């Protein structure tokens, strides 16, 4: 409260961190349906059923330029890109599928190196 501050736990290394989990999620042989925004001209039912599209590439793009205030926001939108891939896709099918095992490498991830 004012004036009366937990131990700081230190940050500094978060944007360098995300961003090798990063690298390591965009060269995963299962990201292919996750590398670019889905085209909503050419797939039926994406624009109205996904409120929030989100994929690797507007991720990248977005921790580049300072629009993630802290890590915690970034896994936001690693998990919203499977989210939004379960949604939309049947657990079996090679989408389906690719989601669930990008979410458990993410998260394997995530444990690992801030956990």
């Amino acid at each position: 409260s004012m004036s009366v501050k937990k131990p700081k736990r230190d940050d500094s290394k978060d944007l360098a961190l995300c961003s090798m989990i990063l690298t390591e999620m965009e060269t995963h042989e299962d990201a292919w349906p996750f590398l670019l925004p889905v085209n909503l001209k050419l797939v039926p039912g994406y624009k109205k059923v996904i409120k929030k599209p989100m994929d690797f590439s507007t991720i990248r793009e977005k921790l580049s330029s300072g629009q993630y205030p802290n890590l915690e926001t970034f896994a936001l939108d690693v998990r919203l890109v499977f989210d939004n891939c379960e949604t939309f896709n049947e657990d079996d099918s090679d989408i389906g599928r690719a989601g669930h095992n990008m979410r458990k490498y993410f998260e394997k991830k995530w444990t690992d190196t801030f956990k």
